This record gives structure tokens, C-alpha cells and sequence, in this order.
């Protein structure tokens, strides 16, 4: 049973009691002295951390680990040429860059890179970003189909340059952990807008229609509008053939994931259907015979390096920002599912100097972005994929593809790359099944989704993210606004203190209230507190000392009046009634009613609360005790604490004790900085537990 | 002392012994049901809302507040007269919108306002905030130096009185609590950074230099170089006197402020130092001896109204939210101090209707934007103010001026003005000494006070509250971001828990790890807490799993080999030692490790901590129960749920009890929604206290 027989503490003779270990703290001085300590031992552990490859790869098990990879990076290159190609139309540009893309940063990542499973390369909302930004940046240059294809290449060299300058920068000044400020939800209604704005520009693309590149501030409707507005004028064979590509890639999908056990090496329906697609349009030409618009004869060769252009640079920043944060924020949640799985530690200082490496080569090799998508990566995963090795091979595949087969996929129809863009879209629009719910749940990370999902929507990818973290960050101010504040009370004659508005059988101490919130007190939560703290103690402490201030000048004119003889017991009162002469006070002297009483002067010791002579109204008050529940309480920065300041100065004016209860260690250390105590706000106000403070109060009463 | 003797509670046979009272919680069907329920009692109570004056004005004491009022009134109406004139300066109009906007939003104000001693009129930071969003108007208006005035005031008309309809919309709305989420170092730092805005912009008209309106993003730093680029032609006359004013008038206003008792009624240094300056330029002619700028001679009487400027309505819509949320911030922190001060209640939401009504109206009648300032407030305070009717006589004051006395305050200097405006400074740049005692003693209300002003300077008043407002809700997950997670030990063989390295003679119970978060847990702290838990218990619970899986896989495949014959108590083991062939687990198959282990079928119960035959690893785990003392920890919304869902089956599953300590009714209320509890996790592993989880614990061991 639970019997405890111990003193009573009030957290000051418990340390008196019980002597303190003394914990040196750190200080800022050794904080730097330690990080400049040189040693043999640290500088190869950070040599090792920045390369990785120096670690993973003499460890490398050449007897079950070749074939998978070989099998996996296969497998990856052939979807990471497929992507690549899909991808490099939504940034507008010549297809052959989405091949570059594919492969610089992998190269860079099999050596700079801790992940071991995930697939470098473009994804669909990280490629229409940087799209966003190139059109944003060439609306803003101060001043032919070719001249306009090569500027908006050197456009996205710049950009995807500045992002991985600004990822690099970013890994360097190790705050990777910037990817914990957005939630769950807001990443689950971000992705799920970005799915719902790839399905909207994939559009022009299936029906092949031209398409003006549009703005930023409402993106997806505009480019609705366009297409819908120009919907004759679309091709019914590139129509039917992006349905049937879909169709077939959707169903062979739910096959494959349906059928896992009895399916090894699952199928390569993107090869399948995309050489079939191109075989079909060869031989058959259509591209004479139909107006389909074909992929065209790519240059079989590499391009020379760039110098990134300032002026996109000054023009971009903030579309950079954007581009390097989501692009960090997905990768590390597409790789920390398979480091969880597989039992790796992964760095997100590391990744970070990784993906921003990778982005500045493709960058200067005239490429655009590049981090994970989760379809490759899941692609490299299933097909057998162990170490970065995988991608090595997928790169290598992607260069035989530049290099020596590039005479084929022109053939390809154009627009079969955005009915397979569209086909990894299902696990993206699935997500749509969380409205219900978050609303059962929570109804806050709710609020959060729907927030983020419309922000995104009505004002782009560039600027929902924003606008989405300073609503998710709203939302902890939403939460902590209006804390449930309720007064305890004793069950069952024991240490058990609980709402007084759940139980039966419960008893409150005489003349004593205690006050319960269940949230931390800062800047938006220190009124409703003082309010609801007067509202449950029933009477404003401030009221009841500016009224008894005003009856103790009443009374200290009326005894120099000669009205009230002094005498140690009682007043004599020598007047049977007055005429109830009260008196104003001005403007600029209505403060010394605030003042603390001190009536030493008068050897009566004035009660407050029994009668008071000449009909004196003074309001009584019944609680000579007060307890403050600061359990969950977990931090007060200015003005809590100065509110809580002048809530006690207030409360002990009138007579009338104040206990803290439940404090650790930290928080009285934290609260003794703020300069909180003084001669009148003692340090040993504050107690262990309620029934401690509740025990002490009977004590000194009885 | 402290005695206790009560049965062990579990959070459950609490509630089955003790009956709860089964409290309605309120739905959204009654919500809606109570707000319509129209009754003549509340009907009356919103229409006295409504119009306070109805309510305040009968109650009038014409015995002892007509006087003072009258005085108080006098005295203001001087004051906002000399205000409205320098600050109409400040948005570069003719001086008499100024005295419009000193005159008619304190009218409306009289009617419509629930504070009975703040004076409405313009004041610095508005008035300069209203100047910025013109001077961005102006400069966006599609095109088509008297008529260079004439715009200006136009526009300056329709931004406030489309920041009146803002600020009558949030009032009806009923959102006015708004005001709570600046803080008090927010306030102090937009204050002081507005104050060194002042000082710059008034340079121009204390050197009596031309400077061009500049642009929001650097403003002030624009203002000082244009007035510095033309130091060399200012004038030396109009330096000189605005030298003297201003030292004449801070002299006079110290000496007001040190000598208060013996000094009833504070001197009119304004006023006095007004006429002065009026008398000695109109007798001396400071007009063609010196080439001092003057205040032209104001039309007398007052301007048809004019409709508002949907274009100027379309152009400046963020800059008037701001100019909006600024004046009802600065209203109702001048005007809480003397509701605190007096003792009467004060309604935000009928502030927000008041001054929106009150800017609406000026707006239309051709003012700018209104509001109390602080000099105005404390000089009509301090003069003797008591009702609104102050108020009223300074409107009435400054009709005269408009009216009949309009002639005079032509030969005043138009930088007279700028001194008596800098003269007010004092308050405002004496709060710089407030980033040596915030560093003292929070170190993060600091940083949010050095970012505030900042943002503010390199950014425009417009732009650095917005920026501000977001550092500071970010400032709160900077403080729950790495909460001071400790394990907990028993200290005297009693129910007190404290931190491990702070006491000497603490004891730990035998395999029992306690661990305490002293933060709430959501999105930016779930993976710090799960890392802080792993590393404090010592061993991962999924790599215990996982190895636990595959030593049970290897001794089943041996048992099917043979090698293995299960036993009712132990294996016999047929082999002295087998060759350590390991079997490696390829992908798609990976996730069966981390399956729970039911050994049903093996009728030995394995111990997985003693031994196990032909020599597995299978380390072995000593704690046998976890304790999470969520105390301290105020809510958990999605991600935190998820997290701790993982973690305390990754636990169970590993054979080890979890049990969570001090959460109220109300927090597993809100869990059991988010269907935290399954077959697996059940609700009986809450309990009430540390001592009660530990009670248990033994119990059931022994
Ligand atoms: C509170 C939540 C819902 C976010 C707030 C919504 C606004 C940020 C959105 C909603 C309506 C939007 C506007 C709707 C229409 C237009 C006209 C549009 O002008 C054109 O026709 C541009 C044509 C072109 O240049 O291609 C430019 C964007 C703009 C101002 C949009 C800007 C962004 C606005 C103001
Ligand atoms: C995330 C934390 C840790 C740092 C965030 C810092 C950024 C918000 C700041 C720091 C430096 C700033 C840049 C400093 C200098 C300039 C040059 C400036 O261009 C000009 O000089 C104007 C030229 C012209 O208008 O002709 C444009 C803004 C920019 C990129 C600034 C954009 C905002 C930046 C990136
Ligand atoms: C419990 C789990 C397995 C989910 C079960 C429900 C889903 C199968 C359903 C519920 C809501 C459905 C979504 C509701 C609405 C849409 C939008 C719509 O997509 C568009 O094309 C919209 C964009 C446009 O064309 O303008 C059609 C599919 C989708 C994602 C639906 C896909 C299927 C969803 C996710
Ligand atoms: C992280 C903290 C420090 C705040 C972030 C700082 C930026 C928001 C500031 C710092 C430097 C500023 C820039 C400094 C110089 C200029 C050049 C200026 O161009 C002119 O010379 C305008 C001349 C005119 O039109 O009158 C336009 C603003 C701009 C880009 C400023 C925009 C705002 C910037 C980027
Ligand atoms: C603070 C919460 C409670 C509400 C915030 C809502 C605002 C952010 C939205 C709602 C209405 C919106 C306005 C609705 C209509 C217009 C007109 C529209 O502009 C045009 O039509 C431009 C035409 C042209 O460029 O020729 C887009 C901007 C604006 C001012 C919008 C700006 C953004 C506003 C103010
Ligand atoms: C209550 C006690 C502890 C006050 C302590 C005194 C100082 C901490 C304060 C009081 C007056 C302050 C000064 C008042 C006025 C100004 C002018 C101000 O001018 C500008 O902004 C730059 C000049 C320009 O704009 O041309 C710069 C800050 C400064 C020196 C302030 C710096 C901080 C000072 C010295
Ligand atoms: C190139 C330009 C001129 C083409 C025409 C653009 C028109 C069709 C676009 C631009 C802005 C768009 C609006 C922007 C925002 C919203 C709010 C949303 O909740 C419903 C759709 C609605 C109302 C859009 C309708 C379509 C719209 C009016
Ligand atoms: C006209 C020219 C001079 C305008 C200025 C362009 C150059 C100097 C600017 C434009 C964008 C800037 C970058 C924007 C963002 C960051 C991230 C930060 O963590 C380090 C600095 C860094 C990487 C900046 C370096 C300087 C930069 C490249
Ligand atoms: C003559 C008018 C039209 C344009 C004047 C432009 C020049 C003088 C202005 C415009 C932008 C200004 C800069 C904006 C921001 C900063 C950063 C701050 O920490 C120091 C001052 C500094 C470096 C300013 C110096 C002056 C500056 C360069
Ligand atoms: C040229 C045309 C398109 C411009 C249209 C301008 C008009 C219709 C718009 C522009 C800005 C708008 C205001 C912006 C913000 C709010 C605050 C909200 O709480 C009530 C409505 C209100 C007050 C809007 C009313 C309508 C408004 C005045």
C-alpha cells in the first residue's frame, strides 16, 4: 500500500536537508575551448564523417551484396532516365537536362553521401519549383523558340547553383535541424497540394497544348484556365495514348504491390510500356501521320561547365531558400524511412553537404535540382538495393543513355513521360484520406492541414511552405491560448488533488483555493491566467486593497478629528453616526491607495474582516490561503513572470500567503534570475506537492 | 508531518472507487442555440455595449468632475491642436488634417468608446506608418506641386479609412483578443525602433531639407543619406531655434516630472513655448530675414467629404492591416494602464469598433489615421481628466482653432513642431536600456527584443511587426525545441523524485529506469525525446527486437534441421559447435524482424536475458520497467502521438513494461481520441504518481 511517512518540505529545508551534488554548468568559455581542441582522434572522426565512402566502402561484402546491387542500380537507372526524361518537360527545357540531373548528383552523392538505399536525382515538386522560380527570374531581366529554351537553361543553372550554394551553406553551419519545424501534417497537406499541382501541369502535356508559363501568386488555376480554354484544340491520339500508358502502368502498380511473395524482382512496367510506346510510334510515324509531339533528337554528349548569372541570383533568393528547404525536407524523410528500416544511423548535417555538392556540380554541368523522389528510391529499395553502389550503376546507365543510345526514346511520344509522371501519383493523392482523420483526433493538426493545403494551392509552392510554417507555428499560441484552469480540491482524505467539478465526495480546506494551469505561461497567456485566477478566487485582490486603504485613511482623518480614540482594545466611537462625508481623490494621487498597509502606528491590530466603526463597507474576504498548481507550468520568460510578480505583490498586500507547488529544481533556478524574489516576495513560497503546502497551511493555523 | 496511507491507484480502480460526476461537456449545437436565444435582458445589455455612453454619461458627478474635466479638456485640446499640426507634417499634407484628425475621431470616440481617460488623435508611429503606405500608393497608381499634395492626401483618405473598415470588421468579428499575441518585449522593441524611425524622419524638417518619399524595404537608412547628402544647405536659423525649443521644452518637462507635489495643474510648456515662438516670428518677421519654412495659412472651416480610392484600396491592403493591427495595439496598451489604474472594465472589442468607426469617419472627412497617444494621454490624465468629456472639450478646442483662430499659427516654423515632437522622444528611447536586463535574465525575450528592432529598422514599421510577430511565435518552439530531459531516482526511501546528478544518497529501484520530460512534446520535439529516452535507457528497443527475431528464426531453423530438440526445460543441443553459418536477409523480408515474438509452439518459455545455445549474441537487457513521468507535458497533437505509440510498442514487444505518470484526466481524455489504445497498448499503464508506479512495480515483481 502507499504509506509514506516523511516531514514536511517547502523545497528549501528539503536542500537543507538534503546536500546538493554542486553540478559544475558549462559556461561559454569552455564551450569554445573544447570545440578548438585539436586532436589526431577528432580529425579523423570528422575526415571519416565528411567521407563516408572512406567508411562504407572497404567494408563492402563482395559475395551477397554485387548481384543485388548490380540487379537494383540497373533497375534504378533505366527509372532515373525514364524520370529524368518525364521531368526535365515541366521545367521547360531541352530533355537531355533531366539526364544530367539524373546523373551529376548521384555521382556526387555515391561519394559525399551517408544514405545507403535512397535514389539522387529530380522529383516532380522539386522540379515544378525550380520551373516557378526560372519564370519568376526571366519575367524580372532587364532586357526565338531556341533563344528562350537557352535562357531559361542558363536560368535553372543559376537557381539550382544558388540552392546547392545555399544547402552547402546550410550543412556547413550544422543546423540540418531545421527539418523538425514542420509536422507531419503540414508535410502531408504540402505534398498533397504539390500532387494536385502536378496533376494540373501534366495537363498541357497530355493534351499537348501551349501553355504560357505563369506567376507565382496563383499558379494552378491560371494554368487551368489556360488549358481549359484551348481544350479543342487538343489531340485525341496523344489523348488516348497517355490514357492507355496510364491505364496500364496504374494496373500493373496494384498487381505488383498486390502480388510481392510469388513476384521477385518486381516488374519494370516503365520499360515495358516506354520501349513498347516507342517501338509503336516507330514504324508506325507519329509524328507525320498524327501532330503527336515527339521527344527531339537530344545532343549524344555532355555540355560545357557555366558561370552562374548574379542577376538570377539577386533575382531568386527567395525561390532558392525555398528550393534548398524542400528539397533537404525531402530527402530526409524519404531516407529516414530505410534508415529506420535498416538499422543505419543517418546525418543531417552530412546529407545536407551532400545534396548541396551534388546541386552546385549539376548546377555548373548545366543541370537543375536534384535530391530523392520517393518512387525511385522505393524502385532501388525492392529491387535489391544495399549500398550506394546502385546508384553508381543507375548513373552509369544514365550516361550510356547520354552517351551512346540517344538515337532512341525520340521516338517517344512526349507526353507517355507525364501519364508515368501521373502514374506515381496514387500513393501522393491517397493522402486526400486525412481530413477525417485529423478532425477525429486532433481538430488542430486538422486546422493545420487544410491550412497549409489552401496556402499552398491560392499562393504556389514557393510561398505555401512559408505561409504554412507560420500558421503551424500559430497554432502552439492557439493551443496554449485558453488553458483549461480549474481548482483542486482533496479526495478521499489523502495526497490526491483533482478538478472540482469531477468527483462527489471531495472537501476543500477552509479559506483555502488552489489553482491549477495546465499549460506554460508566456506573453499570450498571462491575462487569461489573471483573470481566471480572479475569477476562481472570487474577489480582485487590487480592488479589496484599494478599498481598505481608502477605509484606513477614512479612519486615520477621523481620529485626527478626534472622532476615534486609539485604545488597545476596541474604539471608543464617540459619535453615534455621521453624515457619511466621503472623500475624492485627484488624478495624481489615486496611487497611494496601491500601497501596502502598515498600521504599526495604531497598537490595535486591525482585523479587515470583522466590523469596522461608522459604517466603514471594506469588502471581507473568506480565503487566508492560496495555492498555485505549477505542475505542468513548464517555462515563463518577461511578462508571465511579471504578471505573476504583481498577481503575489497583490495577494500578500492584503494579507493573505501564496504557495507554488511543483516546481522541479530548474524552474525556481530559472525564476531566482529574473530577479522575481525580494524582501516581499519570499523564496519560501514554494512547496514540493499540494498536500505539502495544504499540510504547512494547516500547521501554521492550528 | 507528512502521513499518508492510501490503496495503490492506477488511474482506473481510481475512477471505479471513486464515482465521477458525469459533467455535460457543451456540443456546437447549443454553442449556436445560446447565441441566438434573443432575449430583451441581453438585447438591452448589447445595445449599453454598444453605446457606453448611454451608460456612463446619466452617472455623471457634476460636483466634483466638471471642473477638472473642463480644465483637463482645455488643456488637451491645446496639446492635440500642436500634435495634429506637427504630425500632419509627418505624412507630407497641409498642417489642418492634422487638426481633422485630432478633432474627428475624438467626436466619434466620445459616443462610441468604453476608456474614459485616453485622447484620440494621431500619434508618431501611425502617422509615419500612414506616410509609408501613401508614399507606396502614389507610387503604383496607373498614370493617366499644389497638385502633388492633393494625391497625397486622397490616398492618405482611403488608406485609413479602409484601416477603419479593417479595424470595424475585427471588432465585429469578436476576435479583439488579438492584442495578446505581442509581447512585451515585442512592444518595447517596435517602440523603440518606431522612436529612432521618429528622431530620422523628423531631421528633414529640423535642417528644413527636401528629401523624396522613400520605399518600405529600407527606409531610414534612405531618409539619412538623402538628409545627409544635403547637410550643407540646411538652415542655420531654423536649426538653432529648433535647438532651443527642444532644449527648453525637455528642461521644462524634467523639472514638471521632479517636481509634482508642489506643482498643481503642470505647466503648458507647448503652449507657452508656442505663442513664444509665434510672436517672436511674427514681430521679427521670420519669414524674409531668414528663409525659415512656415505653416501656410490654413483655409478656414472644414472639406466636403470624398469617396475612398478602390485602387488606393486594392494597392495598399497589407500596409492598412498593419496600420489596423498597430493603433488598436498602441490603443489598448495606453489605455489598459488607466483602466488598471482606475479600476473599470474595459472591452476590446468595443475599442476595435470605436476606432474603426472613428478612423472611417475622419477618413471620409479628408484626416488620416486616429488614435490615443501617450503624451496626449498622460497630459490629459495628469491635467485632471475624469470623464470623455475632456475629450470632448479638446475636439471643441480644436474646432475653434479650425474655425475661427486660423489665421494665427501661420508664422510658426514648421519645425517648432518637429522639436516639440522630439521633445516626446525621451519616454520612447529610455527603453534602450532594457537589452542589458533582458540578457540578465531571460536571454531569449533579449533576442526577440534585438530581433524586433532589427527587423524593424531594415525593414519598415510596415514589414518589421510581421517579421517580429513570426520570430517570436518561432522563439517558443526555440524553447520546447531541446527540453532538459533527466532520468529519476527515489531520494529517502519516500515518494520524492528528483534528478540523478543533483543528489548523494539518491537509490534507484532495481531494473527500473524513471524518465521525465519537462516540456510539452509535438512535432519539433518527438525525435528528441525518443533519442534522449533511447540514450538514457542504454540500448535500443528495435535493434533488442530485431536481434531477438533473428536469434529465434536461426534456432527454428536449426530445430527443423534437427539440431535443436525442444524440451520441457532446457535443449539438448546434439553438437558441440557448428560452424557460425549466418543467414542474411534480403529485402521485401526485412520487416518480419521487427514482428513480435510469440513462442507459443516451443513449450520452453525462452528467458532471452540468461543464455541460449550454439552461441548467439542476443544481448541482453537489464531494465525490466520504464516509467514516463508526463507531468510537465502539456499536450501532444499528432506526431508525438505517433512517436510515442512506436516507442511503447518497440518496449512491450521486447517483453518490458511501460507505465506514464502524472497526466490529469483531462490528458488521457484528449489520448483516448487519437486511438493511442489498442490490444497491445492498453489504458491501464497510466498511473497517478511515481511512487504509486513504483509501489506497483514491486508488487508485482515480488
Ligand atoms: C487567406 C488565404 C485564403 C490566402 C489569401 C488569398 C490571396 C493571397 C489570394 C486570393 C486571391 C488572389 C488574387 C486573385 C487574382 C489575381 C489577379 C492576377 O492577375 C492576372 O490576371 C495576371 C495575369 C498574368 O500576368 O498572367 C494576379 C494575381 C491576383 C492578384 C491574386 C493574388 C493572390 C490573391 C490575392
Ligand atoms: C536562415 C538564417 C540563418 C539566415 C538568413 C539570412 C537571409 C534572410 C539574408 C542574409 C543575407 C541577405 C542578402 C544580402 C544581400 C542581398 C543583395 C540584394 O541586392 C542588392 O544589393 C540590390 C541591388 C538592386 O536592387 O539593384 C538583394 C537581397 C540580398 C540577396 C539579401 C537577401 C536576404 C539574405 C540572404
Ligand atoms: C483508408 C485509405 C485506404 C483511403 C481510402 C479512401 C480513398 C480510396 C479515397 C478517399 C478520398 C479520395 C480522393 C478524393 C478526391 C480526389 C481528388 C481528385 O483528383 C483530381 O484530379 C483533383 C484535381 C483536379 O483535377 O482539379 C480525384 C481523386 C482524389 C485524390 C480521391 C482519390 C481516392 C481517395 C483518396
Ligand atoms: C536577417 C536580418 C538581418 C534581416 C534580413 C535583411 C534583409 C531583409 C535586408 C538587408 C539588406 C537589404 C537590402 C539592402 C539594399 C537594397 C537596395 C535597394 O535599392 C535601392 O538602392 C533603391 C533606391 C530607390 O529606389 O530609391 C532596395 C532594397 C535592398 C535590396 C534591401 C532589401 C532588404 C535587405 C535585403
Ligand atoms: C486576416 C484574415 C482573417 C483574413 C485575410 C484575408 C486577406 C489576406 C485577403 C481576403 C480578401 C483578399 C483581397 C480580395 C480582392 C483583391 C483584389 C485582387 O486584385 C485584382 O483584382 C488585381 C487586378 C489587376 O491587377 O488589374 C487581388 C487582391 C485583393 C486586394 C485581395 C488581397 C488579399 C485579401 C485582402
Ligand atoms: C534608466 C537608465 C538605466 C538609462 C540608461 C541610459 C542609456 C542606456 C540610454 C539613455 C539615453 C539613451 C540614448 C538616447 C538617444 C540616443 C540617440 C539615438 O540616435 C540615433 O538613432 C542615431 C542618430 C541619428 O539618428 O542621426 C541613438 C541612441 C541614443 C544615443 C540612446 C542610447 C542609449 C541611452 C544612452
Ligand atoms: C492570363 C490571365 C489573364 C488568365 C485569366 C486568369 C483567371 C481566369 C484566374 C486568375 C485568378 C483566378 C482566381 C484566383 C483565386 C480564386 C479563389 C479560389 O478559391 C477559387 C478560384 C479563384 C476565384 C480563381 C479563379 C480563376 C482566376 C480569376
Ligand atoms: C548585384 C549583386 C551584387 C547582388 C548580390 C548577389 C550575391 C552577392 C548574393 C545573392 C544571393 C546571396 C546568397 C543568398 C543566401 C545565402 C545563404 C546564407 O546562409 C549564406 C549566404 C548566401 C549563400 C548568400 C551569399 C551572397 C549571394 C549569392
Ligand atoms: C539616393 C537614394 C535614392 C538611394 C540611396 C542608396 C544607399 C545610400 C542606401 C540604400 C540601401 C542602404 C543600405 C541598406 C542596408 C544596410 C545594412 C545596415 O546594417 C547598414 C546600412 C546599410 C549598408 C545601408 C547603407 C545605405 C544604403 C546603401
Ligand atoms: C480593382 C478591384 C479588383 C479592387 C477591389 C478592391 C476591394 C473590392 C477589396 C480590396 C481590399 C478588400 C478588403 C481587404 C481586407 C478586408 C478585411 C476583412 O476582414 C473584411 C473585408 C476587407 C475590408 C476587404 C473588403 C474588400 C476590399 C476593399
Amino acid at each position: 500500500q502507499y504509506i509514506v511517512a516523511r516531514p514536511v518540505y517547502s523545497t528549501n529545508a528539503f536542500e537543507e536537508n538534503h546536500k546538493k551534488t554542486g553540478r559544475h554548468h558549462k559556461t561559454f568559455l569552455d564551450h569554445l575551448k573544447v570545440c578548438c581542441s585539436c586532436s589526431p582522434q577528432k580529425a579523423k572522426r570528422i575526415v571519416l564523417s565528411l567521407f563516408p565512402i572512406a567508411s562504407w566502402l572497404p567494408a563492402y561484402r563482395l559475395k551477397e551484396w554485387l548481384l543485388s546491387d548490380i540487379v537494383s542500380g540497373i533497375s534504378t537507372g533505366i527509372v532515373a532516365v525514364l524520370q529524368g526524361l518525364a521531368f526535365a518537360l515541366l521545367v521547360d527545357i531541352p530533355p537531355v537536362y533531366g539526364l544530367y540531373a539524373s546523373f551529376f548528383p548521384a555521382i556526387i552523392y555515391l561519394f559525399f553521401g551517408t544514405s545507403r538505399h535512397i535514389s539522387v536525382g529530380p522529383f516532380p515538386i522539386l522540379s515544378m519549383m525550380v520551373g516557378l522560380a526560372v519564370s519568376g527570374a526571366v519575367s524580372k531581366a532587364v532586357p526565338s523558340l531556341l533563344d528562350d529554351e537557352r535562357v531559361r537553361v542558363a536560368a535553372a543553372a543559376s537557381v539550382t547553383v544558388l540552392s546547392g550554394i545555399i544547402q552547402l551553406a546550410f550543412g556547413i553551419l550544422r543546423i540540418g535541424f531545421v527539418v523538425i519545424y514542420l509536422s507531419e501534417s503540414l508535410i502531408s497537406g504540402f505534398t498533397t497540394a504539390a500532387a494536385v499541382h502536378v496533376l494540373v501541369s501534366q495537363l498541357k502535356f497530355i493534351f499537348q497544348l501551349t501553355v504560357p508559363s505563369h506567376t507565382d501568386p496563383v499558379s494552378i488555376f491560371k494554368v487551368l484556365y489556360s488549358v481549359f480554354s484551348q481544350i479543342e484544340k487538343t489531340n485525341i491520339a496523344d489523348l488516348v495514348t497517355a490514357l492507355i500508358v496510364l491505364l496500364v502502368v496504374s494496373i500493373v502498380k496494384e498487381i505488383n504491390q498486390r502480388f510481392k511473395d510469388k513476384l521477385p524482382v518486381p516488374i519494370p512496367i516503365e520499360f515495358i510500356m516506354t520501349v513498347i510506346a516507342a517501338g509503336v510510334s516507330y514504324g508506325c510515324d507519329f509524328k507525320n501521320r498524327f501532330k503527336v509531339a515527339v521527344v527531339g533528337d537530344m545532343n549524344p554528349g555532355f555540355q560545357p561547365p557555366i558561370t552562374p548569372d548574379v542577376e538570377t541570383f539577386q533575382n531568386t533568393v527567395g525561390d532558392c531558400f525555398g528550393i534548398a528547404m524542400v528539397a533537404f525536407a525531402v530527402a530526409f524523410s524519404v531516407a529516414s524511412v530505410y534508415s529506420l528500416k535498416y538499422d543505419y544511423p543517418l546525418d543531417g548535417n552530412q546529407e545536407l553537404i551532400a545534396l548541396g555538392l551534388g546541386n552546385i556540380v549539376c548546377g555548373v554541368f548545366r543541370g537543375f535540382a536534384g535530391s530523392t523522389a520517393l518512387s525511385r528510391s522505393a524502385v532501388q529499395e525492392s529491387t535489391g538495393g544495399k549500398t550506394q553502389i546502385a546508384g553508381l550503376i543507375g548513373a552509369i546507365i544514365v550516361l550510356i543513355v547520354v552517351l551512346a543510345i540517344g538515337f532512341l526514346l525520340a521516338p517517344l511520344q512526349k507526353s507517355v513521360l507525364a501519364a508515368l509522371a501521373l502514374g506515381n501519383l496514387k500513393g501522393m493523392l491517397m493522402q486526400f484520406a486525412e481530413i477525417g482523420r485529423l478532425w477525429r483526433k486532433d481538430k488542430y493538426d486538422c486546422l493545420i492541414w487544410i491550412m497549409t493545403f489552401i496556402f499552398t494551392i491560392v499562393l504556389g509552392l514557393g510561398l505555401g511552405l512559408a505561409a504554412s510554417v507560420a500558421f503551424q507555428l500559430l497554432t502552439i499560441v492557439f493551443r496554449t491560448q485558453f488553458p483549461k484552469c480549474s481548482t483542486l480540491a482533496n479526495i478521499g482524505r489523502t495526497n490526491i488533488y483533482k478538478n472540482k467539478k469531477d468527483y462527489y465526495d471531495m472537501y476543500e480546506p477552509e479559506g483555502v483555493k488552489i489553482f491549477r494551469c495546465p499549460s506554460p505561461i508566456y506573453f499570450a497567456n498571462i491575462g487569461f491566467f489573471r483573470r481566471k485566477l480572479i475569477d476562481a478566487v472570487g474577489f480582485s485582490p487590487l480592488r479589496i486593497l484599494r478599498k481598505r486603504n481608502k477605509a484606513l485613511r477614512k479612519i486615520r482623518k477621523l481620529q485626527k478629528q478626534g472622532l476615534l480614540q486609539v485604545t488597545p482594545k476596541g474604539f471608543i466611537c464617540t459619535v453615534d453616526t455621521i453624515k457619511d462625508s466621503d472623500e475624492e481623490l485627484d488624478n495624481n494621487q489615486i496611487e497611494v491607495l496601491d500601497q501596502p498597509i502598515n498600521t504599526t502606528d495604531l497598537p490595535f491590530h486591525i482585523d479587515w474582516n470583522d466590523d469596522l466603526p461608522l459604517n466603514i463597507e471594506v469588502p471581507k474576504i473568506s480565503l487566508h490561503s492560496l495555492i498555485l498548481d505549477f505542475s505542468a507550468v513548464s517555462f515563463l520568460d518577461v511578462s508571465s513572470v511579471r504578471g505573476l510578480k504583481s498577481i503575489l505583490q497583490e495577494f500578500i498586500r492584503i494579507k493573505v500567503d501564496v504557495y507554488i507547488v511543483g516546481t522541479d529544481d530548474d524552474f525556481i533556478e530559472k525564476l531566482n534570475r529574473y530577479e522575481f524574489f525580494d524582501g516581499e516576495v519570499k523564496s519560501s513560497i514554494f512547496f514540493l506537492t499540494i498536500h505539502d503546502a495544504v499540510l504547512h497551511i494547516l500547521m501554521k493555523k492550528d
